[PDB]
């Protein structure tokens, strides 16, 4: 029998990369075979299970689905291999052409590329479009609507994620480099969280933000613990209508909504879209049928640009994604190698971001009219790419993180002054090495 390689993402996009690795072993003539492994949910339990195969030397371990954030740590480590290892020496100019340049830059370390860009991501702003005339264009507009949708005892809740974890280390990092700030200096040796008074004054107005959300007249009860998945379902259940959350949130809405689980969009009760839901529970429609279905959401949903701070300042918006990695414990760099070549190829990417909502990397489908029409975020995706934010590149990320969010948790009693001194602390210990 075949060689295997391994493929480990997240489960939350299971059924899309088993999809796109099963295209990958038609595509490979039986040369070696690829199969889909899934991680946690979310990203600081990702990493741990990745970290746990790799100290263990597991040897079935090929390529790694690795969030954007872990480069400067798993090339550090000798974890990811350096692109440059590739036996047949493609890999390089693979993960370079047709990429964008931003997404590229996160799979990085000290000028040397360690994995390969498969999908990017940026938060859009989510809105309930028969509640409103427009969408919020700043936070300040966020907590007014959620006031007035309040009164009316409307669904008040604003859909983040306040929990301990890395999605709020990301909201607060969007919102501070949208007012003027950044965590680490450009070199990453040193804080600059308060270090001059325009800086301090982003770090509060941040805090400032995550603080009104967390104690706004009708927000979430539990906007303690709430994630990606509690913001998708908040906006679904018809508790929330406004949501920050990613692009993969338009075609989970229309699959729940045909299924029945949307109850202000019965699109069950359509006959044309009986169908549109494949053998394998995938929303997959006729080009007619997704129209149909995108039209209808459209009397109820819509997506705008992430909101500013300020008014008139587009906000910069963090950038996510996965980069592949080949994982240094493989027994088959060629193939591992190969195998990420293939999966992100360019009708790989067009499935990826179709079917699974992940933005795509390859910069030619911005500009191509069957992508823009089947996956409609790709023009607020391209303009929130071009001032976009980006979390620091450091071997010290995991670490700087935790501490991070175990400052701004609980939401609900961050101090802006005092919590950003508290903040400036953590991270400074982060990058000292006290761990
Ligand atoms: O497409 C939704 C993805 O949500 C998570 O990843 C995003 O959010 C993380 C923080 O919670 C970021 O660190 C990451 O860069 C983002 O891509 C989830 O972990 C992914 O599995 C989902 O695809």
């Amino acid at each position: 029998g075949e060689i295997v390689i391994s493929y480990y993402t997240p489960a939350n996009e299971a059924a899309t990369f088993t999809a796109v690795a099963q295209r990958c072993n038609a595509e490979l003539g039986g040369r070696f075979r690829i199969e889909q492994r899934s991680l946690p949910r979310e990203a600081d339990a990702q990493r741990l299970q990745l970290a746990r195969r790799l100290t263990g030397n597991d040897r079935s371990l090929d390529v790694m689905a690795l969030d954007v954030v872990w480069t400067a740590e798993f090339a550090e480590a000798g974890w990811a291999l350096p692109l440059s290892e590739d036996p047949a020496g493609l890999a390089e100019a693979d993960a370079t052409t047709n990429t964008l340049p931003g997404p590229l830059e996160t799979a990085k370390w000290n000028g040397e590329l360690y994995a390969a860009p498969i999908t990017t991501n940026t938060q859009l702003l989510w809105y309930r479009a028969d509640l409103m005339d427009e969408p919020p264009a700043t936070w300040d507009e966020m907590l007014s609507e959620a006031a007035r949708l309040h009164a009316q005892g409307g669904p008040s809740w604003i859909a983040v994620q306040g929990k301990q974890y890395e999605g709020l280390v990301v909201w607060f990092n969007t919102l501070l480099e949208s007012a003027g700030g950044q965590v680490l200096s450009d070199d990453g040796q040193r804080v600059t969280l308060t270090d001059t008074p325009e800086h301090r004054a982003a770090t509060v107005k941040a805090l400032e933000i995550i603080k009104a959300v967390a104690t706004a007249p009708g927000a979430d009860p539990s906007i303690t613990q709430t994630d990606e998945n509690t913001a998708r379902l908040a906006l679904e259940q018809g508790r929330a209508a406004l949501e920050v959350n990613w692009p993969y949130v338009l075609p989970s809405l229309l699959e729940n909504a045909i299924k029945g689980g949307v109850g202000f969009l019965p699109l069950n009760e359509n006959p044309a879209l009986r169908g549109s839901i494949n053998d394998v529970g995938t929303f997959a429609p006729t080009d007619e049928q997704f129209d149909l279905a995108l039209n209808a959401s459209k009397e109820v949903f819509g997506f705008a640009r992430y909101p500013g701070v300020r008014p008139d300042e587009p906000a910069r918006v963090t950038l996510g994604g996965l980069n592949l990695a080949v994982a240094s414990t493989t027994r088959h760099k060629a193939e591992a190698f190969e195998a990420v070549r293939c999966l992100r190829n360019e009708e790989n990417q067009r499935l990826t971001s179709i079917e699974g909502g992940l933005p795509a990397v390859r910069t030619s489908l911005y500009d191509d009219p069957q992508f823009q029409a089947k996956y409609p975020q790709y023009e607020i995706i391209r303009d929130q790419l071009i001032n976009a934010a980006v979390r620091p590149a450091t071997p010290v990320y995991q670490a700087m993180s935790t501490r991070m969010s175990a400052t701004l948790a609980p939401i609900s009693q961050i101090d802006p002054e005092r919590t950003a001194d508290e903040l400036a602390e953590q991270v400074q210990q982060a990058i000292d090495g006290k761990g």
